[PDB]
């Protein structure tokens, strides 16, 4: 705040080294005039059209033997009707299998963006789902964000 | 829904073999105050900010050949001035050959989001359309979003 | 109906050979309320809370040798810090092999979006700032675009 | 009208990218006697025998990487039963190898005509389609239809 | 109420191994007012002018050698001369070449439509013929069938 | 002869090598009932919905060297708009890279059916043409036809 918008920031946290925890007050972000977090997911008091938006770069360390498959989505949580509901999800599978006998891995970056203004409730949690959480990089600021604002 | 805001958030018809066909009442169709679903295109309610915001999952079950080339553009045909005028254009390139014979299946997912603030006036067509459908993922319903959003 | 809000969306200049040059005076292309394009930098007016979007599609007709590598990084610079402080940082990397002996140079494609909702101060400077202007294309209308807007 | 039988010639809206579009307005464009297209599909508005026919011409230059398959499936998800039951169907083979490499490219003109009776109820739904509309000659009118005759 | 004027359609037998039994009920296959089917004709009812369509879908893994061309006839054998007249015949070559042996190779797919509107008589068989009755297609709805309509 | 009906049957001229004359007066000749038939134009009488088809067998022992290029189009003058405008046209694509070397020439058969209904009038003169006649077929049953009919 400044400006009246219950208005989201959380940039991901760069310590635990396998998982990904959203953090509020990573310098510049927003957790004001209503929008707060708990447990991995932002709460959406009142209710509402607000702008979704998590971005995730997996950072690579060469080609594993397999077609890892990478999974970004956005989960929402409701108040009355609960639990696991897609609101928005995306995928993009790493290297086309390369197996380093050569060069090996000279880095592969592959980064993922999810947006889209929606229809949420009072304490509805919403959050930024991973698959494999062994791939992103933390050599960033904006590389691990995640946010929601007030329309 | 909260006042009088020009809100449209629409999916692709799954049922609409080798076509791009944005279907409303799914999972979080929003249909405002002057929001007009036509032939695909959007009609613009009243006039001035506009986000346009679109995402296209582009799938693959294995690369084929050549230069793969799936784009995607947004772009608008307005009054006064009635032809399409382009807004927003993306193309991603999934296929870099590979293409073994033995192994050929190489499940490949390149998708393509946009967003961006427009001008539209009142009486428009916003065209949201790509080149080749066939690749089409209807797996998540957050697989593929048309929106306008005024503010 | 224009709204009393800050707003900027600038395309690169679709003749300027190797530089991100910003153009405003366009068709369905906006600057408008007190943000303005000084120093091929966008500038704000105002403070509070503001949208911040940009994609920056690529492309080299060929894979060429080792790690090209690619960066999107926007930034904000402060009338006080006046120090960088990047926003929306992001990479990507278009060829993990590829070295066409026999076939000339297959084209690759690959579109960079950042966007994300930050809290700045009046007076403060905006840039899309990105490390090879050498390989963005201008055969667009929104292949490289940039925008700002206060909420 | 002449003839008060419900008579529909709608030909194909050669701006819809990488979609087959059927309008009217057009040279001899008849979308009559009750019988009007809501959503890319023909609804028949009552009961009784009818004429079906339409048809589809592939361009391509080039061809490919072998079984491309175009098909032009007619068909009817009608209201009462409700399920979507071709009616008419076509799979189509276009090249005997090539794979031009050499002789670097030539067009591969294919047309598509598929027609019938069918009786038919009101409110039912006539299905055009085609799996392949990166390959249309959207140059002449004439060669790219749909229609349905009353008897 | 439907029709009163005497029309038949009948598609080829999903079931029948390399043959064209003549089906009439089957998917939307009609049938009615004196129209009737014997030992595989469509024997005529009444006298007068009629629209005779048959289309036919052949289907083949590897184009062979030879030279098998695939034909497709209908004949009227009637009352006089009831020895059967080539009402309406065409031919056409799947193969220039290939003997697929690179590989096994792939199928060719080509359909075959006959049309028209003759003037026949009271008790009037006609028949829709294939010489190769091996490539067809059961894998549709409406590939292969046979079809008259009164006038 | 029954039911006054605006109908027309025609086939070919066997009798001219280079020619692309419709004879009435044959086997199945069902030029009656108003109908006219003058300068290869099948005359137009009452006004009315018009089903017009004609199909054309194309036959060639292996082919020349060069993209031939047939075609197949179906046009009309009327009284109104007095020139000869396209109707339906088609276009078919028979070799590519064939020309012979090895063996004698091989024979394609291209086959080339079209057909739907248009709003007709009085005094309408309808043109049933071909590129070039250098490649007709005679054994015409239904080799090589064109016919109206009206509702």
């Amino acid at each position: 705040t400044p400006s009246d918008k219950p208005v989201a920031h959380v940039v991901a946290n760069p310590q635990a080294e396998g998982q990904l925890q959203w953090l509020n007050r990573r310098a510049n972000a927003l957790l004001a005039n209503g929008v707060e977090l708990r447990d991995n997911q932002l709460v959406v008091p009142s209710e509402g059209l607000y702008l979704i938006y998590s971005q995730v770069l997996f950072k690579g360390q060469g080609c594993p033997s397999t077609h890892v498959l990478l999974t970004h989505t956005i989960s929402r949580i409701v108040v009355s009707y609960q639990t696991k509901v897609n609101l928005l999800s995306a995928i993009k599978s790493p290297c086309q299998r390369e197996t380093p006998e050569g060069a090996e891995a000279k880095p592969w970056y592959e980064p993922i963006y999810l947006g889209g203004v929606f229809q949420l409730e009072k304490g509805d949690r919403l959050s930024a789902e991973i698959n494999r959480p062994d791939y992103l990089l933390f050599a960033e600021s904006g590389q691990v964000y995640f946010g929601i604002i007030a329309l």
